[PDB]
């Protein structure tokens, strides 16, 4: 009535909704991470690779990654940052299986940073569009890479690499049919990782779209984002509503939900729009 | 009554998608023309220095960007090795060069392709994209024009476009007016087109062999084979189906298949 006050306070709750998905899914991710650090049939691998023991590991990673579903890859690195085995997974047939294009990784930034963890320590790089070759894969891939590397008697052989799947899991999470809002996902620097709007995406990498930066589009909401948990701002052209989360890495990631005035007026609505 | 009326406006559809058809294969054919007699690619072809790798790369993209239904523009050499390839990718709009250049050779539409005369533009049937032998995700659905570029009446290698049929099919298959989704099926019987992803390619994809329109309507398929434009009702589906050859020499089928439910409007 009234209805600013109170959509702020549904897409607020939206927001809460929403980071707690994001946490249950970095619980799991946690968890088949370090099963996989620590399976035999990896054990098994690094101590004789033979094909057959290279074969019962890529059939475990892919029974894994059509089970999870959010993996698009799963590696093992060597120690100098070259691919030893690797699975694909495509979520919209769900087939995974082995690859035999393995490339020398060691001049990526998420490998550098993987060198840097403990070994069995479970971290991840920032969420980067993935490269073959140092050139960009298209479709466009945003992926959160988990890092673990591995050691046997405390000697480090290599690294564990999950590639998790930011548009599979933004898909899955940020648009809430009850409520009807789409939540935007803004890295820590302002440009957006995933929106409805694939125009607005990879402002840091592609060089025409430099302008779809939060704080260039909103350069008074911008300083709350970065410093408040969560919190709204009526413009009044549009509402916005945000909130910050921790996704694995340890840079801060913004959940969005941004509605123009023509979006807040359709609000006053039923629940036969289902 | 309904079934009827609904397959009269099913055929007048597939007949509208078959002169869509009809006029891309007519804007491939002028464009593959002009690229393979371009002087971008004669310079290069002549004189492969960077600075002429350069001008044709960025003619190449600047097409692609134009045209759209191109995910990929090559030119392999003679022994199938690609030498210039532009990727393209109609989601963003953005088209550019690729150094990942690879040994072609083992590929049937290669061996295709070296089979034609110099100059001669034809086409391999409708084939899903391969790096190194495996199949690329997001499965890719590729008609690949082929043309052998000739001087002085030795043969230089050959022009490769990637007719991109997702991105066509998506363009051309749904009318909103109309409101009908035509499925492309092969001469083979499978689905190379369709809404539904997972009947898709069972010619090649294990665990997707009985989805194959001779499988599925073992008496409409006759109909469908003979190329002509009818209609079928079994009292479950309706089918409508078209044939049309879409730049290869192979029918390509366009069916519009409608159940009871959806019928039903
Ligand atoms: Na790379």
């Amino acid at each position: 009535a009234n209805n600013v006050e109170n959509t702020a306070k549904e897409a607020l709750h939206q927001l809460a909704y929403t980071g707690r998905e994001y946490n249950n899914i970095q619980d799991q991710i946690e968890t088949i991470s370090d099963l996989l650090g620590h399976s035999q049939s990896l054990y098994d691998y690094l101590r004789e690779p033979s094909k057959a023991n290279l074969t019962i590991l890529e059939n475990m990673w892919s029974s894994v990654a059509r089970n999870q579903k959010l993996y698009k890859q799963i590696r093992f690195l060597d120690t100098s940052g070259t691919e030893k085995v690797r699975i694909k997974y495509d979520f919209k047939t769900s087939i995974a299986g082995p690859s035999l294009i393995l490339r020398d990784k060691s001049a990526r930034e998420y490998f550098k940073y993987a060198q840097s963890l403990d070994n069995e320590q479970i971290s991840a790089w920032g969420i980067e569009l993935e490269r073959d070759k140092g050139e960009l894969v298209y479709p466009l891939s945003p992926s959160l890479r988990i890092l673990m590397p591995i050691s046997v008697n405390d000697v480090r052989q290599g690294y564990l690499v999950l590639n998790v799947d930011i548009e599979y899991l933004s898909s899955l999470l940020n648009y809430s049919p009850v409520r009807d809002f789409h939540i935007e996902l803004v890295k820590h620097k302002g440009f957006y990782i995933a929106s409805p709007d694939e125009s607005r995406l990879y402002g840091d990498i592609i060089p025409e779209r430099s302008q779809f930066n939060f704080s260039n589009m909103y350069p008074d909401i911008w300083p709350r984002v970065v410093s408040e948990q969560a919190g709204y701002s009526y413009s009044g052209e549009h509402l916005i509503a945000f909130s910050s989360i921790k996704f694995v890495s340890n840079e801060p990631l913004h959940l969005i939900i941004d509605l123009s005035n023509e979006q807040l007026s359709k609000r006053a609505t039923r629940d036969i729009n289902d």
